């Protein structure tokens, strides 16, 4: 049955902002994050210590992590694509980092010119350094419900890559459907295989709403026992490998579904909505949250 | 568990066009319906034989029903609020009519201007005529998951009304979540109470996507065994007398989910999308179908 509590992983200021056409000032990023903490979120992916030469929207990573209020008990993980970035994250005060891979060979090769297996070597240093520093590492597997290049992805393959991340030291791995082509059965089959090798509590899903399947795919995940899901404030985000259609599952809409289900989230919807409106105005875009649209 | 086949009841030409300030021309309405016939839907709610006073957008019901092409196999149900309307429906060639009430007293008052018991009177008169003519009758129970006026609605209340419509002669009854405030748990409870009194085959769900819960609310129903669901093309819709009524689950996003689940619908997605694009340009609005947006 459904879990009693769900840990929402707010990715809006990171995954969301990274995939937005307009960029926002550093103070705006900081305000948004402070507003998400005040909304009650347990974890808020803050930024990415990535070469400003490859992704400018995240250029203020250092000053952002250092500028945000650190609410008691709230986690503020940051992406570290390589060892240099990991080092910059540590020096800036990061206590948790996120590394990423894919369950698809084609996707991996087109992105870093190496196989899935080879893509892990890049982490070994990060993984060992993080351990020597008492720093938590979150894993992420994209193409979990399908790949824009290979198409359908085998559950067994997703289970193998998640397993690898898990045994390498990732305390939690988030399964992603960034192109958003997944449907309930695909989610089910994938989770079923992954749960064989990895303990349920170490799992999370990150569904994009590109095809309007995000919430439905998420509920299936919840039905399978998963208790941590990723979402972006007001549906902020998008995928470079897909068309016009939106990106991330809207946090407010997920919260609305969980409150209705009587599932504890510890999030104040009213305040969450305020955060959503703030960043949307600063980004000059209409919210992608249906709850937001209907409420005001 | 999940049915191998689902009968999608397309309501775009009625419920979809119903709440729309700028009236649509008769030829456009006719054109939308033939295009939907083209896409392969097996049921298309054509129009409402109701007073032009309450809903003028539907005032051309007579000519619309007469002008559309009657494809082989496809059904073209039309709303009939009373014997007066049912009268004009049969004269216009209707092979199936739809009576509509609610589990809410206030909403009944404000929608069809009468009490719940009183609507049972009108309907009983319609079912009387229908039987002797073999003109099948479908029923609607609005506010199945809450009322914008009375708030919480009980599963027992919805089951009671549904039971009434069923015992009087309705072959099928659609449980419409008018304002889209429902969440999976609420949907499951309502369906369970209803299933005790009325057989599954005669049940259908009609979910609005005001809060982004339509697809997920619908998946819950499919898991409960319901095999017929209502939806509108480009996610158009909203009851003019529900207050705050947003669009209906987008038919394109529903077929995408079903096809994903390997569930037969008999609908041609590409052609459905064309129909969606057609009506949208006609209303001069952006489609609400996520799928349509990811296509181009
Ligand atoms: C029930 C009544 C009759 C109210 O009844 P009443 O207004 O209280 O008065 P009445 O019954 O004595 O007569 C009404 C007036 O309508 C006329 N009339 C009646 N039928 C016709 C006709 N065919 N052609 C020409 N005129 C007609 C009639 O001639 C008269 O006019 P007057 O002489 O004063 O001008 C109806 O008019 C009404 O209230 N309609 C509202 C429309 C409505 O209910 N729309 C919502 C559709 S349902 C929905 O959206 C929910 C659903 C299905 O989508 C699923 C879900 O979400 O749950
Ligand atoms: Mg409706």
């Amino acid at each position: 049955t459904l879990p009693k509590r769900v840990k929402i992983v707010e990715v809006g200021p990171m995954d969301g902002l990274q995939n937005e056409k307009n960029i926002v000032s550093t103070p705006v990023k900081i305000k948004l994050i402070d507003m998400l903490s005040e909304a009650g979120l347990s974890v808020i992916e803050t930024t990415s210590f990535v070469s400003p030469k490859w992704v400018p929207q995240m250029g203020d990573h250092t000053e952002v992590l250092k500028g945000i209020q650190k609410f008691p008990g709230i986690n503020y993980p940051v992406l570290t694509p390589n060892l240099k970035g990991f080092e910059a994250a540590v020096a800036a005060g990061a206590k948790e980092v996120v590394i990423f891979g894919a369950a698809s060979e084609l996707f991996t090769k087109k992105n870093i010119n190496c196989s899935i297996e080879e893509s892990f070597q890049r982490f070994d240093a990060i993984l060992k350094a993080a351990q020597s520093a008492n720093i938590s590492v979150r894993g992420y597997v994209s193409c979990a419900l399908g790949c824009p290049y290979e198409g359908k992805i085998s559950p067994a393959k997703v289970a193998e890559v998640t397993k690898k991340f898990y045994s390498m030291g990732c305390y939690e791995i988030s399964l992603g459907d960034t192109i958003g082509v997944g449907t309930p059965g695909i989610m089910k089959d994938m989770l079923s295989a992954v749960m064989q090798e990895v303990p349920l509590a170490a799992l999370a899903v990150h569904c994009h709403d590109t095809y309007g399947q995000a919430l439905a795919n998420t509920l299936m995940a919840l039905q399978m026992g998963v208790s941590v899901v990723d979402s972006s404030v007001a549906g902020l985000g998008g995928c470079p490998y897909a068309q016009g259609a939106s990106g991330n599952l809207a946090t407010e809409d997920l919260v609305y579904m969980l409150e209705g289900l009587g599932i504890h989230t510890g999030v104040n919807l009213q305040k969450l909505l305020e955060a959503g409106n703030f960043i949307c105005q600063a980004l000059n875009r209409k919210t992608s949250s249906k709850v937001a649209q209907a409420t005001c």
